[PDB]
């Protein structure tokens, strides 16, 4: 599925990622966009062999189980074939984890280069949530 900007707001806001461990609304909004253009089925290999999976482009290596990604953790206990439903909690609730992980939103290299330091307001800018 390829969420509406307001539409993954309005989800993400009720899934409780709202200011999650100190990050506006907006920062979930604008990672997502650069991460996976809000479609839940993206997928992107690492040159490592791991693979990141859907709307925040969940890594393998640490996060979940794609059963080819040796040498690896599932620290989110799931499937990564989960993380590319059309329902974003598995996704949610795995993001919360990884970036209470002391990193922050540092671990989405996008969300750095990307959406750290900018007006994100900008994302959740026109939506009824
Ligand atoms: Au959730």
């Amino acid at each position: 599925k390829v969420f509406g900007r307001c539409e993954l707001a309005a989800a993400m806001k009720r899934h409780g990622l709202d200011n999650y461990r100190g990050y506006s609304l907006g920062n979930w909004v604008c990672a997502a966009k650069f991460e996976s253009n809000f479609n839940t089925q993206a997928t992107n290999r690492n040159t490592d062999g791991s693979t990141d999976y859907g709307i925040l482009q969940i890594n393998s290596r640490w996060w979940c189980n794609d059963g080819r990604t040796p040498g690896s953790r599932n620290l989110c206990n799931i499937p990564c074939s989960a993380l590319l439903s059309s329902d974003i909690t598995a996704s949610v609730n795995c993001a919360k984890k990884i970036v209470s992980d002391g990193n922050g939103m540092n671990a989405w290299v996008a969300w750095r280069n990307r959406c750290k330091g900018t007006d994100v307001q900008a994302w959740i800018r026109g939506c009824r949530l």
